[PDB]
């Protein structure tokens, strides 16, 4: 099985290419994770996944979605991940994090508590910046402040601090949060960057606060660990001819900057849009991406069907197939597909301890 | 659903039918139980389970099956449990915990190392007590030492201190283990009990040892928090008919001595049987002990398949439907199980960071 081949990137080699992508978990107090992360982390690494990479963990308060994000902001909120890191790995899967900023999309309620921006007399709310002062519109109203140039290398000194953080509370591999919307993409998207500075206003300025960000925080994440970002590569905006065109040219200069693999996604940046969600409907355009810019992928939305996940790695489609909500529903999905695609003794994808009776 | 009715025994409710059955996990070093069981309760319960009653919990360091199980024999063993008891709790579930002694079966090998009694050699071995000295046979060899009255005196106080103990930790539920061959099964068989003094040679002096054990655990375990034991009620031995008739009315005795729940099972005293081991292949025996000895009870082996355990329950054969091993395999076996049951808002059997996206 493809899917249980194992995979070396830089000096890292995953057990297998099933990768759990980030998902948010709205469960930390102040930025803190705590026994809620603890926990769930350490079920799916035990459950077989390969790499486990860590929800969006926010770059500074003001960077979390909502109330409930993760941060890491200072060394106590580093501190707060060791433990996380040393049961993924003892668990024998990969620790990554996705280091975040949500930019306009920030002040917004839990999921299940709204989904929507918090409104001005609620407290628990805070201003939110951005290329521009635009809002995304419909549930997130909130008008961001447009970011100073002051703003702009503070956040990236963020990204910078939390990659040293990431790094000596021993991760092993990061990925730069650049898609869905969020302060990363944008600063690509024409749609939310109006600037007229140097980063707005052309292909290059457009690009310039995304490989910045990508430069200065290889210069502290270790050369030997894999550096990654996720990215939306179009919007389903009816601009995608011209969109993926441009974001496989930044993708080649994220390369050129010393990227090692991109995860490949969706803009949503904007909410007027047509995404033909479906079952591994992002598949040709990860492989588009991968080969056009030569560069280990990643893609996510619906491979929890072993056989699209087997499917996809056949068709040089991904590198690994990142597989959320199947993990949230069952933590040893994993074990799960082994058993699903044949593997032999797929029973032992799990500890001794299940293992021997599962067999 | 049957399956996702609530359930009220003494001061305690469950928030549906579904238990999960002590399972050992092998594990634990000197009985201190460590982050491996910590994670493995935690998610599990966090999986929708309405009741977690942790493994075979040894009374003394003797008792235990393997140099890999769990003690409750300290105020230290006791302590460990404490956060355990927390996460179920935490999660919705409750907590409960089977403490035993494994009796002629003890000093054996973990299960995928060997399964075997430790050699002679091999120095983690320790020296076995029972009724009688007399071995198990086939892969038990290994002979006991038959116990004395100051023996039982003492083996009966350790039960009561480790249910003392227990309830100190914050369990609200607690099972006897008289089952499976170790101690307590094998005071009741005639196979293992070949005593001439108080504690064999007639139905009331096999009987002896676990009504005298009962009788003193009641007298520190809370009367409002349930009270179970776990009984093999026949061994398929050639010997079904009279084994059951006698077991079923110690269940009349153990519900006349305060006994709240009867988890009923085989007795797996000695190695000469024939289980017919199939789905569900314990409710017709469960509900005979249930219906004569009118007494609550559960019962396990096969119940992994939703509909099984739906149907257990509608024929009022089971009061709680015991999963044992779709739990090792999916710790979210509880929310699988309304799924397919068609419950209502299936998801919101998971805490929300699952439900809300799993909807
Ligand atoms: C609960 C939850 C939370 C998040 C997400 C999703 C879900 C379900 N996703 C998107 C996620 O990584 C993935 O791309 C999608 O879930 C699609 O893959 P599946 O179809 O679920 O396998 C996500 N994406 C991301 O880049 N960072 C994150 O922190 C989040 N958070
Ligand atoms: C890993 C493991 C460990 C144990 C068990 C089984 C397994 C699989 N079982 C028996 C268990 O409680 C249950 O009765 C069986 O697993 C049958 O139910 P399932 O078919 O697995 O749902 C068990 N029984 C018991 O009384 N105390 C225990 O500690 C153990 N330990
Ligand atoms: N931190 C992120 O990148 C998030 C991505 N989301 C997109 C999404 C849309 C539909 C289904 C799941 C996720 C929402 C949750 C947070
Ligand atoms: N502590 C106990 O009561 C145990 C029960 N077992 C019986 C069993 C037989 C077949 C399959 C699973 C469990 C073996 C493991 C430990
Ligand atoms: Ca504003």
């Amino acid at each position: 099985s493809a899917l249980f081949e194992p995979y070396t990137l830089k000096d890292v080699t995953l057990r297998n290419r099933i990768a759990i992508p980030p998902m948010c978990q709205y469960m930390a107090e102040d930025g803190l994770i705590n026994d809620w992360h603890q926990v769930h982390y350490a079920s799916m690494a035990r459950g077989g996944a390969g790499l486990l990479v860590v929800e969006a963990t926010a770059v500074a308060p003001e960077g979390r979605i909502t109330p409930g994000c993760a941060g890491i902001w200072s060394d106590a909120h580093a501190q707060a991940f060791v433990p996380v890191v040393q049961a993924i790995k003892a668990a024998g899967s990969v620790p990554g994090i996705q280091i975040a900023h949500a930019g306009r999309k920030a002040s917004a309620n839990r999921p299940w508590e709204g989904d929507d921006h918090i409104g001005a007399d609620d407290a628990r709310g805070w201003e939110t910046i951005a290329p521009s002062a635009i809002a995304f519109g419909a549930h997130l109203p909130n008008v961001p402040r447009a970011m100073t140039l002051d703003d702009i290398a503070r956040v990236k000194q963020d990204f910078v601090d939390a990659a040293r953080r990431a790094r000596d509370a021993g991760f092993e591999w990061i990925e730069l949060h650049f898609a869905h919307g969020y302060l990363g993409q944008s600063f690509f998207s024409e749609h939310s960057n109006k600037r007229t500075d140097a980063y707005g206003g052309s292909f290059d300025n457009r690009s310039r606060f995304l490989l910045e960000t990508l430069a200065a925080v290889r210069e502290v994440w270790p050369e030997n660990l894999p550096l990654t970002a996720r990215f939306g590569v179009l919007e389903y905006d009816g601009r995608d001819e011209q969109t993926l065109e441009e974001s496989i040219e930044l993708a080649r200069r994220f390369k050129a900057g010393g990227l090692d693999l991109l995860s490949v996604s969706v803009g949503f940046t904007i909410p007027e849009t047509n995404i033909p969600w479906g079952p591994a409907f992002m598949g040709p355009i990860a492989e588009r991406v991968r080969r056009e810019a030569k560069l280990p992928v990643t893609s996510a939305w619906g491979f929890g069907t072993p056989q699209l996940a087997e499917a996809a790695l056949q068709a040089n489609q991904l590198d690994l197939v990142s597989v959320g909500r199947a993990h949230l529903a069952d933590p040893h999905w994993a074990y799960f597909a082994a058993k699903e695609l044949g593997v032999e003794k797929a029973s032992w994808t799990l500890p001794a301890p299940y293992a021997h009776w599962l067999e």
